[PDB]
C-alpha cells in the first residue's frame, strides 16, 4: 500500500493535496503498472523551469528573448511592459479562462509582431541561451534522467517558443531521445531570419486544441495508460485530452503565484498543489516508487 504519511516530500510544507486516499489510489496504480504503462505529460515555463530563484523572477522562453543581447533596449522596454500588462491577466483570479483568452491572444500577437521586426536570427540563439538567466528546477538531472533509463515517454506541450526551450535543454544535457517538444516554433527567412512562427498559436488557453491535433504520437502510446501530468496554470490541465486510453492520471500543479486567491480552485483541479515549490522531488520520488 501507499502511505503518503511514510513519504516525507509528501509532508514538506509545499505540498497541499486536498484528497489524499485518492492520491495514494492512484499512485498505487502507476506503481502497479510500472514503467511500462507509464508516459508524462508537462508543460515547461514555470513547471519544469523555476519561477524565481534568491527571490529574483527566472525567465520564460520568451523572456530569454526579451532579455538578449539581440533585442534593442527600446525594445525590451517595451516587451516588458507587455508582460506586466498581460500576465496580471493571465494570473487574475477574478476572470473566467474564456475571458482571459482573448487577452491572451492579443499578448502573443503583440509579442511575436515585436520579435519578428527584431528580427531575431537562428544563428545566435544557442549563444543567447547560453548567456541566459534560465534555470531548472532542482532535481532536473534525475527526473529526465530516470526517465530515460526506463523509455518513459515524455510530451513537453509548451506556450513559449519552441526553438528556445529545445536549446535550454540540449544545453543542460537532458533533451534525450524519450523527450516530445510540442510548442510555437520559429520560422526563418532564407537569410535565417526570423520572419514569423509555424502552425498554430498555442497560448496559456488553448491547449486542449493542441492535445487533440497530436495523434499521431498518442495512438502509438496506447498502452501507456498511466499518465503523471505537470503544470502550473488551470490551461495546463487541458494536456492530456489527446490521450488514447487513460487508466490512472495524477495531475500535479505548481501554484507560483496569487496563492491565497488561487489556492482552493487549484486544490480541486490538481491532485497535488505544489505552492512556491522550486524543486521536482515530489515526482521524482513517485518515479522512484514506480520505476
Ligand atoms: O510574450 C509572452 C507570451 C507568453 N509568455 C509566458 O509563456 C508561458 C507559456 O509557456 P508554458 O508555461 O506553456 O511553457 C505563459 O505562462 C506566459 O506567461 C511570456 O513570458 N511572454
Ligand atoms: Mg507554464
Ligand atoms: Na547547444
Amino acid at each position: 500500500a501507499v502511505h503518503l504519511k511514510m513519504m516525507p516530500e509528501f509532508q514538506k510544507s509545499s505540498v497541499r493535496i486536498k484528497n489524499p486516499t485518492r492520491v495514494e489510489e492512484i499512485i498505487c496504480g502507476l506503481i502497479k503498472g510500472g514503467a511500462a504503462k507509464l508516459q508524462i505529460i508537462t508543460d515547461f515555463n514555470m513547471t519544469l523551469s523555476r519561477f524565481s530563484y534568491n527571490g529574483k523572477r527566472c525567465p520564460t522562453c520568451h523572456n530569454i528573448i526579451d532579455n538578449c543581447k539581440l533585442v534593442t533596449d527600446e525594445c525590451r522596454r517595451k516587451l516588458l511592459q507587455l508582460k506586466e500588462q498581460y500576465y496580471a491577466i493571465e494570473v487574475d483570479p477574478v476572470l473566467t479562462v474564456e475571458e482571459k483568452f482573448p487577452y491572451m491572444v492579443e499578448w502573443y500577437t503583440k509579442s511575436h509582431g515585436l520579435l519578428i521586426e527584431q528580427g531575431i536570427p537562428k544563428a545566435k540563439l544557442k549563444e543567447i541561451v547560453a548567456d541566459s538567466d534560465v534555470m531548472l528546477k532542482e532535481g532536473y538531472e534525475n527526473f529526465f534522467g530516470k526517465l530515460q533509463q526506463h523509455g518513459i515517454p515524455v510530451f513537453i506541450f509548451s506556450a513559449g517558443i519552441g526553438d528556445v526551450l529545445e536549446e535550454v535543454i540540449r544545453q543542460a544535457g537532458v533533451y534525450h531521445s524519450n523527450v516530445k517538444v510540442v510548442s510555437n516554433f520559429m520560422d526563418f527567412d532564407e537569410n535565417g531570419v526570423l520572419k514569423g512562427f509555424k502552425g498554430e498559436l498555442i497560448h496559456v488557453f488553448n491547449k486542449h486544441d493542441g492535445a487533440l491535433k497530436n495523434t499521431d504520437y498518442f495512438s502509438q502510446l496506447k498502452d501507456n495508460s498511466n499518465i503523471i501530468l505537470l503544470g502550473d496554470s488551470q490551461g495546463d490541465l487541458r494536456m492530456a485530452d489527446g490521450v488514447a486510453n487513460v487508466e490512472h492520471i495524477l495531475k500535479i500543479g505548481y501554484l507560483n503565484d496569487r496563492v491565497d486567491e488561487l489556492l482552493e480552485k487549484y486544490m480541486d483541479s490538481y491532485d497535488i498543489v505544489l505552492v512556491k515549490e522550486e524543486s521536482l522531488e515530489v515526482v521524482n520520488s513517485i518515479l522512484q516508487k514506480t520505476l
